[PDB]
């Protein structure tokens, strides 16, 4: 009963209650990974003992994220913005999705929950709740290439899946994730099921920053850069920089 529409909106910098169009969800899609890092820093102090996400209010989420100012994982983002663009009147389907890892697998199936909008016949990918390198705005389920921020991206098919691969300047296509579009359900968020290395990134105006561990990581208009962070101080400001928003 907490959500809040008028709120979300404020909180990610968008004006009025804009028009359910393909130029508001551009918008939107943007904004949201601007203004709200993805974190999983404090993650685990919220989930369950039932296991079941239905079992996770909507409005603690909603505060964490939306009164509080504080960023959230996959199934937290993703599951706040999936019901705002509900409440904006668009077409949206809750899909699950195995992330690319580094040594070249995919892990398990259902890891990565993210939607896709269906609008004036044609569907986009839309995920404000990814920590690492992706699109900032959304993408066509297509194998076309698409372009955006200096980056490359398309959706090819592979053995029953849909495959988001990203290829950014000097660098080889790689995937992001896989998933099943046939498995996309309206209702989908409802059946979702030494510290821990912590993940935390936003979008820029031009790219992202991600910071994995140490790990570093800018993209600038398509052109990557990296470093293993050492001193404590400028880590503190990466981690700053980032959950600031932008
Ligand atoms: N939780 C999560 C979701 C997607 C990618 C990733 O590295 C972690």
């Amino acid at each position: 009963h907490m959500f809040d529409v008028a709120k979300y909106l404020r909180r990610i910098g968008v004006e009025g209650t804009p028009p359910p169009t393909l130029d508001t969800l551009r918008h939107l899609h943007k904004r949201h990974l601007m203004a709200v890092p993805y974190d999983n820093s404090t993650a685990p102090d919220r989930l369950p003992a039932s296991r079941h996400l239905t079992n996770v209010p909507l409005d603690l989420v909603f505060g964490h994220v939306v009164t509080e100012g504080h960023g959230g994982v996959c199934y937290e983002l993703n599951r706040l913005f999936h019901t705002l663009l509900a409440e904006l009147g668009y077409d949206v389907r809750m899909v699950a999705a195995a992330v690319r890892q580094a040594n070249g697998t995919f892990g398990p199936e259902r890891e990565h929950t993210f939607d896709l909008v269906h609008l004036d016949g044609r569907t986009h990918l839309v995920d404000v709740g990814f920590p690492g390198p992706s699109y900032s705005e959304p993408l066509y389920l297509s194998e076309e290439e698409q372009h955006q921020y200096g980056c490359s991206y398309r959706v090819t098919e592979h053995d029953g899946y849909r495959v988001v691969e990203r290829r950014p300047k000097g660098s080889d296509w790689q995937p992001v994730y896989r998933f099943r579009p046939e498995l996309a359900d309206p209702s989908g968020w409802d059946a979702v099921r030494l510290a821990g290395t912590t993940f935390r990134s936003r979008a820029t105006d031009n790219g992202k920053i991600v910071l994995i561990g140490r790990r570093y990581f800018t993209v600038e208009d398509g052109v990557e850069r990296t470093k293993v962070l050492v001193k404590a101080d400028e880590f503190q400001d990466v981690v700053d920089l980032i959950l600031a928003g932008a």
